[PDB]
C-alpha cells in the first residue's frame, strides 16, 4: 500500500496476513510439504524517488515472520530477511541495484512458479542464481536500450558467500538472462556459473569445483490464460540430502521441467494445473534419482485485489522407495490469504 | 493509526513504545514480576477490506520487540510474534478467521485482564485455550445472527502442535463460549477440551489424557466504573514448575479467582485494584499449593490516546514457603507508554 | 517519513536499505573492517503526541535487520532492537524519557561521528554511557530554562543490566553532558561513572569497582564546513580482545582522539576525511597498546534526501604486530541507500 508519497518520492509499505495449514497422511514426515500450521506474515517496504526526469533511485525490503512458533524459544524458527537492496534507474540506459535480491536464472523460473502455494520447487534460496541470494550486483536493461520493444536482458555479479553451513555457501560468479515479449508471447533464458567454496567441496555429495545453472521458459499470458514452461540443467548445483546416512550436499548434474496451466474467471475463480520433474544424476553411492516429481491441481478465489482463499493438492509421483528418501505422501494446502 | 484508506481497502498501523522497569527488593529472583528494566515495543498491522456490502475480509499481525536486550547473542531474547491471522465476516452470519489468535477461554478471561501490567495470570500464552495459541480457526458471531442484540457467541477449533517444549505443545482441540450484555452488564462462559502430546504426558507433573479449561465472568462497565469478576476450573492444563527439584509440567488441578475494580476519573487518572488467586490442587508429591495469590493496587494516567503511564504495586500474599517454589515478595511496576 | 498527522499526533515511520559491500585483502579478519558483503537495512518509527500547548509526549522505537545473512540458520545473526523508550517533554522544563536510548557521552562523541560508513569507534554497543544502552532513564534541558539560547545540558541514569556477557553487562551509574553553540561553533563535554558487575570483575582484562567514562568536543558546523574535534578518556569501561590467548574484557584506561573535517558541495558531493585514535593503558599483560588508528579518505554523493552512494576508504595505522591482535589492514566501503 502506497502510504507516503510526496517532493518526489514514494513509499509503499505491504505485506500479508496469510493463514495456512497443511494436511498430509500420517504425520506427514514422508509428504511433499508436511502437516500442520504454516500460518505467516509478511512485511517490506518499497521505496522509489525521481531524482530527475529520468533517473530514478529506489530501495526494497521484505521480511517473513513465522506465525506457527510458540513465544517459547522457538519464536524465531523460519523468519528471515528475504529481500534487502537498493539501486538507481536511468532513462533508456538501465538499472543498477545491489543486495540479496532474486539470482538472474529466476528470470526464466518465475515463469512456471506461479502456484497458489508450491510449484517453482528448483528456486531454492541461497542457491546461487536460481533463488534469493544475498550480495548479488545485478544490471538490468528494458527494451534493450529503448530502440526494441519486449527485448530484456541482464547481467549479474554474484559477491562470495563463506557461510557456516555448506548449504547457504558460495563462490564469487557470474550470470546473464534474455527475454523477449510480443503479444501475450514470452521467451527467456539465463545461465549462471560460479566458483564452490572448499566447504561445499569438502562434502560427501556433489563433485566440481564450478557450479552452473542454466534455464529456458515459454509463457502465454493473455485474456485471463496463463500458460507456461521451464527446462532447466544444473551442474554441481542443486541442493540434496541422503535421508537414510544423514549426509548433505549438492547434486552432480539435475534436469527440471515445469508446466503451468491457469485460467482467470471474471468471477472469482482461478483453477491452477501443474507439472514438475526434477530429476538428478551422478548423486555419489546412489547415481540417478528424482528429487521433485508430481502433479498438482488447485484453485486460488480472489475475493478482490486484498483477500483470497485457496486450495493446493500435491498428487506426489515419488515412490516410496526413492533411494534418497524423499517423501511419497501427497499434501493438501488450504490458505486464506489478506494482504496490502 | 488508519494510514491507508482508499479503493475499499483500509490499513491500521500501530504499536506502542513501552518504557518499563520492575521493582523488586534485591535480586529480585524470590519475587512476582523480577526486578530491572522490562522495556519493550509492539508493532502491528489490522487490515481490513470491505468485498461487498455484507462482507467484510480481513487480516491482523501483530509483534513484540524486547528492548531491554543488549545487542550481543540475547537480542533476540524475548521477541515473538504474538498474533497473525486472516479471516472472513459475513453479514449478521458472523466471522471466521485462522491463525494465531487469542484463545477461546479468553473470552471470560478478558473480563478480569484489565491491570496497568501485571493481571490476567490464568491467561498463559501457549497453554490450549485461555491466551494466544497457535493454529485456530475461530467462528464468532455477534447478537445471534442478528436476531438478539448481546448475545455473542463462539466455537474454536485448535489444531496439533507438537513442539520441542512440553509447555508450547497442544494436542487436538475444541472450544465454545457465549456471552451477553445489557446496559452496562455482561456475563460469559466460556469452556475449551483437548487432547495432550505425548511430550505433555512424559513430564514428572500432571495426569491425564485431556486438558480441559474453563471460566466464567461478570461485569459492570459504565459511567466510567468497572467491576469484573472471574472464576474458573482446569484440568492437567495450567503449566507449573517446581524450583527445588527442577522438575516442570501442567497441574492436575487448579482454581482460579479474579476481581477487578476500577474507576476512570475525567481529569485522566483511572486507579485500579485487584485481587487474583490461582491455587492447585493433587500436584504430584505436593498436593495443594497456591500458584498466584496477591491483591494488586495501582493507578494508571492517561495524558491522551497516545499517552500514558501507570504505577503498579503487586502485594503478594504467597508465603515463602512455598512447596513450589514460588515467589512471596511483592512487585512494583513503573511504566511510560506512548502508543499509536 | 511522516505518514499519519491526525487528532494531535503525528507517527513518522522512517527506515532504510543499504546495499554495501566491504573491501579486504584475503580473507577479512586482520583489517579494519572486514570483506565482503554488508548490506543492511532499518525500519522504525518516531511517535509524537501533543498533550498541550506545553507538554508533549514522545516515543520511538528502531531495528537493524540483517540482510547479509541467509535463510537458513543464521537468519537472525546481527538483527537488533536499538532504540526503544518514551517520554515526555514540558514546556521550558525539559524532557525526559525512559528506555533503551543514546548515552549521555554519545552527546559529545556526535561531533565526529559522521563519517560516510565507518567512524566513531568510540560508541561502542552497550558499553555504559558512549553507546545505546538499556534501561537509562535520561532528563534534557534546552537553551537552559529557556533563558539562555544555545545552552543545552542532559543528566542520565543508568540502570543495572546483569547480563550473560561482560561486554554487555553494567551496573548503576550517572552521567551528564552540557554543550553551548554560537554561530555556528560548538562545545560539548560528557562524564559518567558506574558500578561493575561481578561477572566485569571476574574477567581478566580490567580492574576496578567503577567505569568511568568522559569526552568534549569543538565543532564548526556552517557554511557547508563541517569540523569536529574530540578527545576522551575512559577508565576500566572500553570493550577489548587479546586475539591470540581468546580473552576478553576492559582496558583499564583509554585515550582517545578524533579529528573530522568535511565539506558539502551545492552540487550533491559531499567529501569526507578523518582521524582517529584510540589507545589504552595498564592492559594486564602487555600494557600500553592501541586500539584503534587509522587515517580516513571517503565522500558521500547525495542523488536526494532518499538517495545517496558513498566510497569510504580506512587506511589502517594499526601495526601487524599489534598486541592485541587487532587487523592491520585497510578497508574499503562501498554503499548505496535508499532511505525514508
Amino acid at each position: 500500500a502506497e502510504i507516503y508519497n510526496k517532493d518526489g518520492n514514494k513509499v509503499d509499505l505491504y505485506g500479508k496476513a496469510v493463514g495456512l495449514h497443511y494436511f498430509s497422511k500420517g504425520n506427514g514426515e514422508n509428504s511433499y510439504g508436511g502437516n500442520g500450521d504454516m500460518t505467516y506474515a509478511r512485511l517490506g517496504f518499497k521505496g522509489e524517488t525521481q531524482i530527475n526526469s529520468d533517473l530514478t533511485g529506489y530501495g526494497q525490503w521484505e521480511y517473513n515472520f513465522q506465525g506457527n512458533n510458540s513465544e517459547g524459544a522457538d519464536a524465531q524458527t523460519g523468519n528471515k530477511t528475504r529481500l534487502a537492496f537498493a539501486g538507481l534507474k536511468y532513462a533508456d540506459v538501465g538499472s543498477f541495484d545491489y543486495g540479496r535480491n532474486y539470482g538472474v536464472v529466476y528470470d526464466a523460473l518465475g515463469y512456471t512458479d506461479m502456484l497458489p502455494e508450491f510449484g517453482g520447487d528448483t528456486a531454492y534460496s541461497d542457491d546461487f542464481f536460481v533463488g534469493r541470494v544475498g550480495g548479488v550486483a545485478t544490471y538490468r536493461n528494458s527494451n534493450f536500450f529503448g530502440l526494441v520493444d519486449g527485448l530484456n536482458f541482464a547481467v549479474q555479479y554474484l559477491g562470495k558467500n563463506e557461510r557456516d553451513t555448506a548449504r547457504r555457501s558460495n563462490g564469487d560468479g557470474v550470470g546473464g538472462s534474455i527475454s523477449y515479449e510480443y503479444e501475450g508471447f514470452g521467451i527467456v533464458g539465463a545461465y549462471g556459473a560460479a566458483d564452490r567454496t572448499n566447504l561445499q567441496e569438502a562434502q560427501p555429495l556433489g563433485n566440481g569445483k564450478k557450479a552452473e545453472q542454466w534455464a529456458t521458459g515459454l509463457k502465454y499470458d493473455a485474456n485471463n490464460i496463463y500458460l507456461a514452461a521451464n527446462y532447466g540443467e544444473t551442474r554441481n548445483a542443486t541442493p540434496i540430502t541422503n535421508k537414510f546416512t544423514n549426509t548433505s550436499g549438492f547434486a552432480n548434474k539435475t534436469q527440471d521441467v515445469l508446466l503451468v496451466a491457469q485460467y482467470q474467471f471474471d468471477f472469482g475463480l482461478r483453477p491452477s494445473i501443474a507439472y514438475t520433474k526434477s530429476k538428478a544424476k551422478d548423486v555419489e553411492g546412489i547415481g540417478d534419482v528424482d528429487l521433485v516429481n508430481y502433479f498438482e491441481v488447485g484453485a486460488t478465489y480472489y475475493f478482490n485485489k486484498n483477500m483470497s482463499t485457496y486450495v493446493d493438492y500435491i498428487i506426489n509421483q515419488i515412490d516410496s522407495d526413492n533411494k534418497l528418501g524423499v517423501g511419497s505422501d501427497d499434501t493438501v494446502a488450504v490458505g486464506i490469504v489478506y494482504q496490502f
